[PDB]
């Protein structure tokens, strides 16, 4: 398990997810737990119902992100 | 923030990754918690480093996968 892993080595991964402001598209976003403070300071993303993150995702309408420190 | 609105409606989600057994692909995937159970049933990711995630997610080589509970 990749979670164990990586807490293993004192490391720990940042998630933040959404839909983008200006298309249909579900954002993931992930980064180094040292890298949380350049989360909010990215464009915003909007809430959204948890059936319509799984529409997105079956469709594939998802963009991952990766947020450097 | 999306896991607090989430959290609001007594909803979870499990989140998983790792590499793809066969191709250089970071997979993810992503269900209620209610379908945890299935999770384990889908063929085995492999762990990786956290580099190696970063380098597949800002190539674009990620795959986000429905699991249906």
């Amino acid at each position: 398990m990749e979670k164990d892993l990586l807490d293993k080595l004192g490391q720990h991964l940042v998630w933040r997810m959404g839909r983008a402001e200006d298309e249909d598209v579900l954002v993931v976003r992930v980064g180094l737990a040292s890298a949380t403070p350049r989360f909010r300071e990215l464009p915003r993303l909007l809430n959204l119902p948890e059936a319509e993150m799984r529409r997105l995702v079956q469709e594939g309408r998802v963009r991952v992100e990766w947020v450097e420190e």
